[PDB]
């Protein structure tokens, strides 16, 4: 029930977030064979709901009653994200007790493998009793069936808004996904090495080869937007961070990596993979019911900014000496800000795709696979939705500066033609 010191040992590092840690587990226990322990941590830069937050969640008391953050964001999942996604692609993950000296053995035991920059932002709350036990699904089912390729993809933001509330000099947003833009300041800001290939609104777009120029674009450069794993070892992509573009080095790495999973020709490993996870996301289509979940930013962080403010009871900053959102009752503007907050996280979170080649001897043959013509190969597939996180209320602050930001540079680069 509860992590001890000892059990530091048994946690390998495998990737972070901007708020998770995440581990994945070594040691041959029963309990934690196949899982990942999912990680809070403590920012400099910031009980378990404000005062605002309980509010707005009203309608869904089993959140606002939560003794910490690992349940709070467990029943946000089970409660809010599963009735919108459906059960089958989505787990809420187990918690479990995890004592002081736990937590403080594994940030130390894990500093070395991680990002410095990531290091200088926030370490581990060693103040938190809980943390969470999820599936490693770069294992394909529970507890095995061979070799497994899984493939972890941050799509972000797959459409284009539409808002009334789109001010004048801003109607660029119209045109260029928030991905595009955005990639520009932070390449600005040292964020990135070069401009990523990738546009979200061609792996979102509903078409067989758009979604390929995608998963190639996402292959070429991950960013933290595309990571491979060979049984749970990282094999593309970067550890916790963004990484460069792929270098031959790095693809030729890959392309051994491959051997015998994908059965073809030395060299046409990674375009035959390539392939077929474009062919798995396609078919499965599972992107299209996340994208609903996006477009649930209806009228975009600068319409929606105005809501928030009504929400807080606070005089709205950004009208100075809308008449239309100002007036919504009291209800409708928590719906409009809720839904915000609910794509925020559709927006943020990533899909998991395990491959195995196709189990003939399977009590019940799935039902999801994809036939690989050339190569004489079927792979059975999943697809799983992962790092669902709660956002923070007084986010929405950060997220009109941001937005703002990222509009007023790319009009900036614009003007000069
Ligand atoms: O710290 P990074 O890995 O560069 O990514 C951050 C981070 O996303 P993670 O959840 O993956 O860390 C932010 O979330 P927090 O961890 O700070 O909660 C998220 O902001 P929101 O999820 O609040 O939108 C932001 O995404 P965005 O840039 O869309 O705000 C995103 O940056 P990138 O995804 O652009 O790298
Ligand atoms: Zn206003």
């Amino acid at each position: 029930m509860i992590l001890e010191e000892k059990d530091a040992s048994d946690w390998i590092y495998r990737g972070e977030g901007g708020a998770n840690l995440v581990l994945a587990y070594a040691g041959s226990s029963p309990l934690f064979v196949g899982k990942v322990i999912r990680i809070q941590k403590a920012r400099r830069n910031d009980s378990v709901l404000t005062s605002d937050e309980q509010h707005l969640w009203r309608e869904n008391n089993e959140l606002i009653s939560s003794p910490n953050k690992e349940v709070l964001e467990q029943r946000y999942v089970q409660n809010v994200i599963i009735p919108l996604l459906g059960p089958k692609h989505v787990d809420a993950g187990v918690r479990v007790s995890v004592s002081k000296e736990f937590l403080e053995c594994v940030d130390k035991k894990v500093t070395k493998q991680r990002p410095l920059w990531r290091v200088n932002a926030a370490n581990v709350d060693t103040s938190h009793d809980s943390a969470l036990i999820l599936n490693d699904h770069s294992l394909f089912s529970q507890g095995s069936g061979g070799d497994c390729i899984s493939v972890e993809i941050k799509p972000k933001c797959g459409f284009l808004p539409t808002s009334r509330f789109i001010g004048k000099e801003n109607m660029l947003k119209t045109s260029v996904s928030r991905f595009k833009m955005h990639q520009l300041l932070k390449l600005e800001y040292i964020e990135i090495s070069e401009e990523s290939e990738y546009d979200p609104l061609d792996l979102f777009s509903g078409s067989k080869e758009r979604v390929l120029e995608a998963i190639k674009a996402l292959y070429s450069t991950p960013q933290n937007n595309f990571r491979v794993f060979l049984n749970g070892s990282l094999i593309l992509g970067g550890s916790g961070e963004s990484t460069g573009r792929t270098s031959p080095e790095i693809g030729y790495a890959f392309e051994d990596a491959l051997k015998g999973f994908i059965q073809s020709e030395d060299g046409h490993r990674t375009e035959c993979f390539l392939q077929l996870v474009s062919d798995a996301v396609y078919g499965s289509g599972v992107l299209d019911r996340l994208l609903e979940i996006q477009k649930l930013d209806k009228l975009d962080i600068e319409g929606a900014i105005h809501c928030y403010y009504d929400i807080i009871n606070q005089p709205c900053p950004i009208c100075k000496e809308e008449l239309s959102l100002h007036a919504l009752p009291l209800d409708e503007s928590l719906k409009i800000v809720k839904e915000y907050l609910i794509a925020a996280t559709a927006k943020d979170c990533s899909i998991m795709i395990s491959f195995q080649s196709r189990n003939a001897w399977d009590s019940e043959p799935s039902g999801d696979y994809v036939s690989l013509k050339p190569t004489n190969q079927t792979f059975d597939y999943k697809v799983h939705f992962i790092d669902l996180s709660l956002k923070p209320l007084k986010r929405m602050e950060s997220y009109y500066k941001l937005d703002k930001k990222i509009i007023s540079f790319y009009n900036r680069k614009q003007k000069a033609e």
